[PDB]
């Protein structure tokens, strides 16, 4: 309100996102595509319940116009079973005149999934996405390209840029 006080106040939001970088992404399950598109009958005779995991990960930008994308996430099975993943590759993000929170563009990312086993040990994949939101509301695609009919899928998922999420007490 006060004339400093209107100062320190923007000046400890603006130092701060500045000063301190790096944020804390998170993503979960919304909505996905289905390329099968056939009449599930054979391991869906039943409803059938399956447990969730949670999304997180962090992004750079880089002074070449590059968009260095981290992924950090871990699934849980019916069974149990935490499955890691963790993504790494660039991407372009084209910024608007105007406005600058929205971002649109593409990128291609590998993803590393790894798994406890003397077969089934840690495996990198290539995977292509992108970035698409502005503000509190961040959209990230993904599709998968292969031959025609069994390769052109788009998946969506929700994004959230968060602090910390773990504690504060300051």
């Amino acid at each position: 309100m006060n004339a400093d006080e209107w100062m320190t106040t923007f000046r400890e939001n603006i130092a701060q996102t500045w000063q301190q970088p790096e944020h804390y992404d998170l993503y979960i399950p919304a909505i996905t595509w289905h390329a099968r598109f056939a009449y599930d009958k054979e391991k869906t005779d039943r409803y059938n319940e399956r447990p969730w995991g949670g999304g997180f990960g962090l992004s750079r930008w880089d002074e070449k116009g590059n968009w260095h994308g981290l992924y950090a996430m871990a699934f849980k099975d019916s069974w149990n079973k935490w499955e890691p993943i963790a993504g790494y590759g660039w991407e372009s993000t084209w910024r608007p005149l105007a406005d600058e929170n929205f971002h649109l563009g593409l990128g291609f990312t590998a993803g590393v999934t790894a798994r406890d086993n003397w077969n089934y040990i840690p495996l990198p994949v290539l995977l292509p996405l992108a970035s698409v939101g502005y503000g509190p509301v961040t959209f990230q695609m993904t599709y998968i390209p292969g031959t025609y009919n069994n390769g052109n899928v788009y998946f969506a998922w929700m994004r959230f840029q968060f602090l910390e999420h773990h504690h504060h007490h300051h």
